[PDB]
């Protein structure tokens, strides 16, 4: 069972990827669980594709209220210092995808995202402005929390020489 997992998930990591998601979301659905978290825990550390997605798969299939949102929101902040490729890009969607779930305390954690991307807001404006967008998107209500110092930091980021940072902030 674990052996199985962690072979799949080292192979997705480096069609494959998606093929790997698709087996072990049924999988799970289906069907241990300390070892899933190692494994992709090592994999989001280390590559940084293969993490978000097992997290992606395995978010809204386990089952996780509390307990696995706390978790990722670590990650979440890991991947959010440094703006990497676009191939790295997919952990703000987890992120995002987990925060829409409706649990407890998804609330705080986009509370605490939008603090943190307004300090932010070129690797941390053009970044800031995409995870905002993707926590907009999951959680309109709460984008709506606080959206005039959104509005403010835009305007200071978009003025920025920059080509794709205005793009993502507009």
């Amino acid at each position: 069972s674990n052996v199985s997992v962690l072979q799949q998930f080292a192979s997705g990591l480096k069609r494959a990827k998606a093929a790997k998601e698709l087996q072990h979301y049924v999988t799970m659905e289906l069907r241990s669980t300390r070892f899933y978290d190692q494994l992709n825990h090592h994999i989001f550390e280390l590559e940084r594709k293969g993490g978000i997605l097992a997290i992606a798969s395995l978010i809204g299939v386990e089952g996780g209220n509390a307990t696995r949102i706390g978790r990722f929101a670590n990650y979440l902040r890991n991947l959010l210092p440094s703006n990497d490729p676009v191939v790295m890009e997919m952990a703000s969607k987890a992120i995002g995808r987990l925060a829409m779930a409706g649990d407890t305390f998804t609330a705080e954690y986009v509370e605490f995202e939008v603090k943190r991307a307004l300090e932010w807001l070129e690797g941390r404006r053009h970044a800031a402005v995409l995870v905002l967008r993707e926590l907009a998107i999951s959680v309109p209500t709460f984008f709506f929390q606080q959206v005039q110092p959104f509005f403010d930091n835009i305007f200071v980021a978009v003025w920025d020489p920059k080509q794709a940072i205005r793009e993502g902030a507009v």
